[PDB]
């Protein structure tokens, strides 16, 4: 096959999550990455871009984040369809909102326009006032949804997916937050990456963001659940998406991508479909402590409306050479989560005792909201313990992992730290196998039970321009702080 990886993750997710196949994952042909005639690589939205500088005085990431945002909103001509973790957007974000509205109200355009949010337990009717009162005369062409919501309180389960798509066609996805002070006005800013694409797999995402808000719409008489503001007398929109675009978008390239999502905790509790059987691994230091109940390492059903966790297990199970992986952080804060997924760290044990190399780089402790250890051992200990349970102990785990791993904590220029004095905090959720297929979006490798979303797309030629403008620069930088490095014979 011309698409070894996707074939196996797709196979697994129909196998996982059949009665959520077209809705809350999807596997579609006919795709393109959305860059310039330039800088073809520029679908690759990193920020800031500015690899070498500790005073990160050229942007280019950031720029071309924001001009893209705006070039994808100025050209609706039907629906604009955001989610987003809160706070809602602001600063030039938000100004760049507002200028794609603008932009596309004046060639002419009526415009549906959901804006969704998740939070923890007057903000959504706040952000409609602002954001109409910036709109001006433009407002008159608009149907505006905005929302906030919360699906669980004691799963600390909301919406964490990140989305910008317009008219089904385009799809913005990833890591970045719409929040000024820690992306933008800040010498010391957030490193993250989102993806441009067209095609079919936009029209994934928006019958993904028509789950969420079919929940949210059914839910928003519910104030513990759900704060919804509109725009005049208009109504919530729980099918925009279904009921705007086309049911198959256009296709715009030869790209093949899966898009793959999750419902967290508490829009639905099982797919009835599915007749998955999962294997669990024993556990042993995951559950912090007793009576905590975990979705990540023992809940089926929970599986199987997640079926993004299945999907980032299943990339990594299908790397023959080499895994790069670029989070925040692997592991959570216990409690009232666990500390790790077990069956993501047997399935790299299980590449590296095979001779798979796996790179993995984290954002520094030293910033401990952007991570979660206090060392980079909290990683390495838990690869080397279940890599003993498959290489018949400590030793031939630990040799294991020194000939195989290559750990380390993020930077993007030859200082330990940014100019200003402040860590580099990375914010990424990326998984790239192969220089063949990857994964950017919003889900953490780390135990979360949230709503996130994300694409798996396989093309060795983007891959390569992944590569190259991100992987490489960061490895770069990176590996002075690296534990251990097979490359170099480190191994502390
Ligand atoms: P996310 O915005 O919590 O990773």
């Amino acid at each position: 096959s011309a698409t070894p990886h996707l074939d196996a993750v797709e196979q697994t997710l129909r196998q996982v999550s059949p009665g959520l196949e077209g809705d809350v994952w999807e596997r579609t042909s006919g795709n393109k990455l959305d860059g310039s005639a330039a800088d073809p690589s520029d679908w690759l939205l990193q920020t800031p871009g500015c690899w070498g500088d500790d005073k990160c005085a050229d942007r280019v990431g950031t720029k071309r984040l924001l001009a893209k945002m705006t070039e994808n909103i100025g050209n609706a001509t039907r629906t604009v369809d955001i989610s987003t973790l809160a706070p809602f957007p602001n600063g030039a974000f938000q100004d760049a909102i507002v200028a794609g509205l603008k932009e596309s109200a004046a060639k002419g355009n009526k415009l549906k326009v959901r804006i969704l949010v998740g939070a923890a337990p007057v903000i959504p009717s706040k952000y409609r006032d602002e954001l109409t009162a910036k709109l001006g005369k433009a407002a008159e062409n608009i149907t505006l949804n905005v929302a906030s919501m919360t699906t669980s309180k004691t799963a600390f389960s909301w919406n964490h997916s990140k989305i910008l798509v317009v008219d089904g066609q385009s799809a913005l996805t990833g890591g970045i937050n719409s929040w000024k002070d820690d992306y933008l006005d800040t010498t010391h800013p957030v490193s993250d990456v989102d993806l441009a694409l067209t095609g079919p797999a936009a029209g994934s995402a928006g019958r993904y963001l028509d789950t969420l808000w079919t929940w949210t719409c059914q839910n928003k008489s519910n104030i513990a659940s759900v704060w919804f503001a509109a725009s005049g007398n208009a109504g919530c929109m729980p099918t925009m998406h279904k009921d705007t675009n086309p049911k198959a978008s256009p296709a715009t390239g030869n790209v093949p991508v899966i898009a793959v999502g999750g419902l967290g905790v508490g829009i639905k509790d099982v797919d009835p479909k599915s007749t998955f059987r999962p294997d669990l691994p024993t556990a042993s230091d995951t559950k912090c402590v007793v009576g905590l109940h975990d979705n990540t390492n023992a809940d089926r059903d929970y599986d199987t409306v997640n079926p993004e966790e299945s999907a980032l297990r299943a990339l990594v199970a299908s790397a023959k050479g080499h895994i790069e992986i670029s989070q925040q952080d692997l592991n959570a804060t216990c409690p009232p989560l666990p500390r790790y997924d077990i069956r993501l760290y047997d399935a790299l044990a299980a590449k590296m005792a095979a001779g798979v190399k796996v790179r993995i780089v984290v954002s520094d402790p030293a910033n401990r909201g952007y991570s979660q250890i206090k060392s980079l051992s909290e990683i390495s200990d838990t690869l080397r313990n279940r890599l003993a349970n498959i290489t018949g102990g400590q030793q031939a785990a630990k040799t294991a992992m020194c000939s195989n791993l290559q750990l380390a904590t993020f930077r993007s220029s030859p200082n330990g730290k940014w100019a200003d004095g402040h860590p580099y905090a990375q914010h990424h959720k990326l998984v790239s196998v192969d220089s063949s297929t990857f994964y950017i979006g919003s889900k953490n490798l780390y135990p979360s039970w949230l709503q996130d979303f994300g694409y798996i797309v396989e093309s060795p030629e983007a891959a390569k321009q992944l590569d190259a403008k991100l992987l490489d620069p960061q490895w770069k930088y990176s590996q002075e702080t690296a534990t251990v490095d097979y490359a170099r014979g480190i191994c502390n």
